[PDB]
């Protein structure tokens, strides 16, 4: 069977086992805490150039480009991930516009291979812009040629406020979904005061959000996760007794804490009343849910409803203890962060980030700056010039009497060398000097930008309110003691 | 009304005439045929890359033109195949086509074809302006009514028409002799019809049979009418036990070899000599082998004579040779192939120098502009200095120095590459050597006998490339 | 598909020209082995067509013809088939049978419609 005898290399396979299992699934990344399948998607729908400027497309065809662009991985969780980045309810936030059969809330999964025609969300966009962006190094697949990069990029701690889902590799973590607006507040706060504590942030912060809107009681939990990350916390549904034209009583919910089903507690309701642990309860009803989700439990009188609605967060499922559990990674090695330092490294992520684009930049005005200094001073003395091209010979001859004339290098003497008839109008010389200066002045300022880092800080800032702008954030869900 | 009735008759009737009957004399190729060979070197592929399996060809010719039938198209591309009845060559095939036995090949787009070596050299100068076009039903594409040619397709494949009001027989030639009856016609304008038997001692086959009579054949080179002999190859030899052994290879043309032998089967099998079953009649894979055997006590060729009283080992082929060319048909003779090849010809290296005296002035007008720059330079530059527009710039030339439009925009279209005194001597030389490849075309222009010293020259060409002797034995 | 019922509106869509036949080819031509008709040929001059439709059957006498503006103009007008077969295999056993004792077998010239018929003596004279 095995008769593999040499240990070393069982325990070097077992590391690699180990740690690759680890790299596969979901992790706490830096920077997006995402699956790399995520990433693979991202850079996948990015350059292929599929907007949603431009209409819808057949999904599967894009799933199999992906997939032969890169390694030859399993077609599972691949079109998992295609779905779950395209629930609406699931994650928080947008990223894949879908078209076709999903089923809602309730435990039907449809996996219509066929009909997956979908788009994505427009928050791509302000994900990640880098194509001229010397930002990430790249691991090549097909016999070791084609890109892909390490990590995703951002400007935007949007994906710690969306949560994650790696669990079962070794040990066991998540991250709870926030809203981002107090998220935004918080972060420049932090921003502009270096120095600030816990709990004034926790002023500016509420409690962790859920799309379906949760009633959330008791904070000292609160202050427990806030810090460390552990512990479990209560959660209830909005659920209300409403009173009829007969005066019979009605428990009526809106909606459920995180991971409920209707369909499942509805079965345990059934349940409920053939145990026999549970009275008064007469109808259990459920329509009109798809302008909004209604569904009702109706008892009878003389019954006691409050006790009963005890009851139901005491023993159901309608109750949520719900845990905690943020256990970070940065880079490779596991860690686990305050809600401060997820932030700190944030925000030197964005000094690396604007640092390499600025300097990507000053290489792209400083190349353009001597193609038009060596412009200008075959500007400056052009007759002689003349008189050295009907003079001299070759490369070598002309490279020799412009580097003694003017001190200036081979690629500049071409550059120069390549000027026709149709660029020596004065107005197209002025206009060469113009813009010229106007990188002049672009150099100046990306060197002032140089000479202070709190310009980044402001910028941040200001497309942080943007974003904010496009993206208001009202709140779903309510906090209490 | 009538009249009007009339002319539809007669219109119509040119239409389906000029259709799918007799090609014009000029290129003695059908339109078919001729948009075949067009549109296949418009498939630009040459047959150097190997030659393709596709349906898409034909599919383009359909696109081309409508016809009654896309498989009769199918049919004309088969047809150009069959070595064995139309000469050599057409197409560059692999597939299935069979011989002259009877034989269907319904793999249609299975075969392989594209380019052949003759039709290379045959249809060049379509870049030179040559031969005049007209456009489509489809409003679309050209097509050229006519070819330009390099030999008499003619007298090298025959005609095999339809009696739409009769049809029309012609022989195949050969390559050699008929290069020199150009030869010959060129030299002299007096030559006579014992001439013509002199370079064309007779019409061949890709086949081979036996033309016994010489009047049949003088009256079909002068009167264009009359009938020949085709008989089958006849060699007797010797069975190890005494019978007259017949071995035939040759035979009269479009005969096929099977019904007849039936016929000759039956015709043993009605009280006639039956002890003749000896029918050896196979192995052609090499050649032809058509062997019988004599019986005893009975010779060859009393029974030789009776099977050409059956007209399949001997058989009188007419001939009708007829034409079409200035919308007329014409009864045939020579002098008129022959002169209205000739001035085809001329047409077309007459056109061909026009076309090239286009492009060389044109040229030389450019270097007049180029070399008049390289004069004067510096002095050109301050001004354009003193100057912001291109308008402005090519008001300043038109001050300086004679140019044209043209000559000023690429005068501008110089960098600074172009600012040396080498490239002057070279465009200068270039520019010398234009003017006297002008003056060469202007003289050559005035000179009858140099077009037909080209005409030699493409005949030599052809002739060092390629030369085909008289496969077709025959004895008179 | 579509076509247009009697009124005016000749349908052509030629995209959606799906179809079958009729049952009555059955009757009309099953030569196969049947040496019966000469064919010509088209391709390079390859391929059959028969000249004729032979048939054990003048349903095409009973059907009708269009064939006017060529030369001069003719038709064939339609009867039914019933007393068709009838007077047929009338001549057939009797030889020397009247045109008007099988006038007494033939009703007038038929319509699918179903037309008024008055008078008979274009019958008489249409039938010579």
């Amino acid at each position: 069977l095995v008769n593999v005898n040499l240990t070393k290399e069982m325990k070097a396979s077992f590391i690699d086992y180990a740690m690759s299992v680890i790299v596969a699934r979901a992790l706490p990344d830096v920077r997006d805490g995402l699956k790399p399948v995520h990433r693979r998607i991202l850079y996948g729908m990015n350059e292929l150039g599929v907007t949603p400027d431009k209409p819808h497309k057949k999904s599967a065809r894009i799933t199999g480009d992906v997939m032969g662009k890169y390694h030859p991985h399993g077609d599972s969780s691949i079109y998992e991930a295609m779905v779950r980045m395209a629930q609406w309810w699931s994650y928080r936030y947008m990223l894949v516009d879908g078209h076709g059969n999903f089923g809602s809330m309730d435990g039907d999964s449809a996996a219509a291979q066929r009909y997956t025609e979908a788009r994505m969300s427009k928050i791509a966009l302000e994900m990640l812009r880098d194509i001229n962006k010397n930002t990430v190094d790249f691991v090549d697949n097909y016999d070791a040629n084609e890109r892909e990069p390490l990590v995703l990029p951002a400007r935007f701690p949007n994906l710690l406020v969306n949560g994650a889902t790696g669990i079962a590799v070794g040990m066991a973590t998540n991250i709870p979904p926030h809203n981002l607006g107090e998220t935004i507040d918080a972060v420049k706060l932090v921003m502009d005061n270096p120095e600030v504590t816990t709990k004034d942030l926790m002023e500016v912060l509420p409690g962790p959000d859920f799309p379906t809107g949760a009633l959330v009681m008791g904070k000292s939990g609160i202050h427990k996760a806030y810090e460390t990350g552990k512990g479990s916390i209560v959660l209830r549904s909005r659920t209300e007794i409403e009173t009829t034209k007969t005066g019979r009583e009605r428990i009526v919910v809106t909606e459920f804490p995180y991971m409920v089903n209707k369909t499942k507690v509805h079965e345990h309701i059934v349940r409920l009343v053939q145990e026999k642990r549970i009275e008064g309860i007469t109808a259990v009803r459920d329509e009109s849910n798809r302008e909004g989700v209604r569904f009702v439990i109706e008892v009878k009188r003389d019954a006691s409803a409050n006790v009963i609605l005890n009851n139901l967060f005491k023993m159901t499922q309608m109750q949520t203890n719900f845990g905690f559990n943020m256990l970070a990674i940065q880079n490779g090695i596991p860690k686990i962060l305050s809600l401060r330092q997820i932030l700190d490294a944030y925000i030197e992520h964005q000094k690396e980030v604007v640092v390499r684009r600025t300097r990507f930049d000053k290489e792209k005005a400083e190349a353009r700056a001597h193609i038009l200094e060596g412009l200008l001073i075959a500007l400056d003395h052009i007759d002689e010039v003349i008189r050295i091209i009907r003079a001299s010979e070759t490369d070598a001859e002309a490279q020799a009497e412009l580097m003694s004339k003017f001190k200036l290098s081979e690629r500049q003497s071409q550059a120069i060398l390549d000027m026709r008839l149709r660029r020596l109008t004065g107005l197209e010389r002025d206009k060469i000097q113009s813009e010229y200066d106007d990188l002049l002045a672009l150099i100046a300022d990306l060197a002032d930008i140089l000479a202070k880092p709190e310009r980044v800080s402001q910028i941040i800032k200001d497309e942080l309110d943007e974003v904010k702008r496009k993206f208001s954030d009202k709140r779903r869900t309510e906090l209490m003691v």
